[PDB]
């Protein structure tokens, strides 16, 4: 059994999440059992999983000691109806939200708090004493069984949690104290084969669960090495595990040896005889990794995405219309304003040009801001993270990369697998290797945003070239086939 | 030879110009002649109409005069070159702009306006006197000759306008006052047939138009009845016209009998013995329309569209698209729309809201759309031409106005497979929704009805579907097929 040790899959999928899904479902086709392992306590992963994994394609380390590893949605619950009915409880609502303030006649016990406005999804209820001091906060799961009491000490400040299981018995305690004006762990009890844990640390709670999922011939991977990789550390060097690398390694790319690794990555990087192997996506970073680890360890590339069968329109170009899209997370680095820049002063020589931002993050409004300061509200458009972009990449004559490091870029492939060529800065990793310039878009020099104008310009001026580059980005899209990456992982998994 | 006559073609088209339009392929196809007329002045009016009609299927009154009636655009003249090489000047660039001030010598001569940055096209040269006042104003068309010199006055007031031809020659003159704070003629003079005509207002020249286009046999439809309506009744009745109606012809829908006429279809109506008939969508504004005029004269219902046979229906599972085609004007009410994606965000937090569509409530819409912090769910998307691939993962379509004849939107909707939820308002709702067939209509203006259907539809996927069946369905009793026998049935007999 191979294992992809995740955080946990956010409501949006992040480029690891998806990248492991990815590799979830090439071990599906090619025949080996896999399953997605993630180390986070959330009670929201039973609906964040259900459009991409089944659950029993994952295991949680927190569902797996609540006895509620591979459980379903029970049965709604009238939690109002219990509580007027059956309790004799009255319920003022509070109001602009799905939230409740629960009386026994003019005595204040809880503030009740749903996720939905239909009232079905309760999310959690704070407990308050005689003299409404916030004592405990209850939180359930999104399957409906309460997850996890919190008490509370001063300041609701966290002094412990404890977690059930969906039979209520007690299974994890957990002990705070405050260090740095933030709760920092310091006892875990974890009751377990009818016994008692003691655990300083949620490491070393990490370690405890691998050690029980752990067969002999049982493979590892760690995929978000910030955690993953201290919880190896303290896993004996008789169960394999095989660090896999989710973007650049080092601090600044461009100091290949005299650059500190990354926070993320030091850890691995330290133990590097723990790991069996270290994978990257693209050639660079496995010809870079190894030079700088001094091939102390393999290193294997293979991508974490690939390209999959076209049965939905590719380059349906209404002649009229200019759709440029950027797909990437908005945050910081993938420097979007630098697109409303360009659609700003493009739309005089383009107009009738629409730009479409596929993603959701922090810089959302941000962004906003600068559609609307100079007018574009009619010509960019901020559609949020959606999967199953392929109905969306139909009427797309170019993609935008204008980030500054991506490493292996899922929505480049992406793009290219959809007939539609990329043009972005020459960056490390990824669109160096995924586009070759006047074969399937341009690589375009870092941040020269004037050289970016005018490929971008050119391009919409001569369809001719956008119809041969998106040719040959369908060729591209094809060394990335799903059967290529299905083949490369069953070679590395037998040599392993 | 049927001509249908409206005042111009718009950069955005309007609903009776694609009337117009629909009607002129329709003849098209069958084979009868026929060609639009437009009234206004409009040196863009080649460049509007490149993609919908040609240079020989329409009849410009300026264009007209102006000898460039079935004139079409000139090589590229270099005036930015012109100006330096040959004139000797300096053009200091304004910034952000496509324009160009002219200076010969430290004297300041011009101020060059030109359309597109790659300076190809030259829109307007406004001209300054010794004193920097600007005294005349020369307007280009878009084929690159000069239309039109404005000469002002006092506080840039227009006092004349000529128009020459495209040789430079002299063809008409409007002579302006100024009543309220606006410009009005007074006089026009025409330089036709080699003789001098006078006319006191832009409506005696249309007359005049006419009677020259005027050959026996002709037939004429009167598109714009605010302006076209005054121009027949200036004209013998031994020319055959009929009126068109295109929205309601009533200020209040509610008093069929007793609400006066709309402003735009008084001058129709209180000369209606000049119509041959009336023509208009539904066959309720049919009825409602005979009882008023005591079958006075012939009423006929001729829908403005017509269906036709690209991807339909390849609905996307996690998130669901809504639509509004419809013009940011206020009888559309489109801001109900962004209330009620507000409302219904917290049920389907994958919603959109796309909305097709110019007007002069952009930006009254786009502040809603702000102030709401729905930018990531409802999209002001602008006019757009062809739809068909916006229309493919359309789950339903939305509508909200009040006034409403025929709409072309609607019927769409229904094409390409997309119901519709609308309320229900007089003409054409009525006629092309069947509740719970292929769309619901809506208590006017029960924008929790309106909500509580929106919601419903979405909850149900496999309603949806019914309806977008049925949508189909009635689609094809308004085909191109069949709207060709109507309209050559209702030549014919006329």
């Amino acid at each position: 059994m191979n294992y992809f040790v995740g955080n946990s899959l956010g409501v949006n999928l992040t480029g690891i999440e998806k990248a492991i899904i990815n590799r979830l479902n090439l071990f599906k086709e090619m025949g080996r059992p896999a399953q997605c392992v993630f180390l986070s306590w959330n009670r929201y992963l039973y609906r964040n999983a259900q459009n991409y994994i089944t659950s029993s394609d994952y295991i949680n380390m927190y569902d797996f000691f609540q006895e509620a590893t591979y459980l379903e949605r029970n049965e709604p619950f009238d939690w109002l109806s219990y509580w007027t009915d059956e309790c004799h409880y009255t319920l003022k609502h509070v109001e602009n939200s799905h939230d409740f303030r629960i009386y026994d006649q003019e005595r204040f016990l809880m503030y009740a708090h749903f996720q939905d406005p239909k009232y079905r999804i309760l999310d959690y209820v704070n407990h308050f004493d005689s003299q409404r001091r916030k004592v405990k906060r209850d939180f359930y799961d999104v399957r409906g069984f309460l997850s996890c009491s919190r008490i509370l000490v001063d300041k609701q400040q966290t002094l412990c949690e404890f977690f059930y299981n969906p039979e209520g018995d007690t299974k994890l305690e957990k002990y705070f104290s405050y260090k740095d004006g933030k709760p920092e762990v310091q006892k875990i009890i974890v009751y377990y084969a009818n016994k008692q844990y003691f655990f300083n640390n949620e490491t070393e709670l990490g370690a405890f669960f691998i050690k029980q999922l752990y067969q002999h011939g049982d493979l590892f991977f760690s995929d978000r090495n910030v955690y993953t990789a201290p919880i190896f550390n303290l896993t004996p060097e008789s169960i394999p595990v095989v660090a896999v690398l989710h973007s650049t390694h080092i601090k600044n790319i461009d100091a290949l040896d005299s650059s500190p690794f990354k926070n993320v990555y030091k850890a691995m990087f330290e133990n590097l005889s723990r790991y069996r192997a270290i994978i990257v996506s693209t050639e660079q970073q496995k010809l870079d990794v190894e030079k700088r680890i001094n091939h102390t360890i393999p290193v294997v590339n293979i991508p974490v995405g690939y390209s999959e069968t076209i049965d939905t329109p590719v380059q349906t170009l209404d002649q009229r219309s200019v759709k440029l899209i950027s797909v990437a997370r908005y945050s910081p680095e993938k420097q979007l304003h630098q697109q409303i820049e360009l659609i700003k002063r493009l739309v005089s020589y383009v107009p009738k040009i629409e730009l479409h931002m596929y993603g959701f993050g922090s810089e959302s409004k941000k962004l906003n801001e600068l559609i609307q300061k100079y007018g574009l509200e009619n010509h960019v458009y901020l559609r949020g993270f959606l999967s199953n972009l392929d109905q969306e990449y139909s009427d797309a004559y170019l993609s935008l990369i204008t980030s500054n490091m991506e490493g292996f870029s899922l929505a480049l492939l992406e793009s290219l697998a959809h007939g539609v060529p990329v043009i972005s800065y020459d960056i490390k990793y990824g669109p160096n290797e995924l586009i070759t310039s006047d074969f399937n878009g341009y690589l375009i020099t870092k941040n020269d945003e004037d050289a970016l104008f005018d490929k971008v310009k050119y391009v919409i001026d001569h369809p001719e070239v956008q119809q041969r580059l998106s040719k040959g980005s369908l060729a591209k899209a094809q060394q990335y086939s799903k059967a290529s990456l299905i083949k490369q992982w069953d070679q590395f998994v037998r040599l392993i």
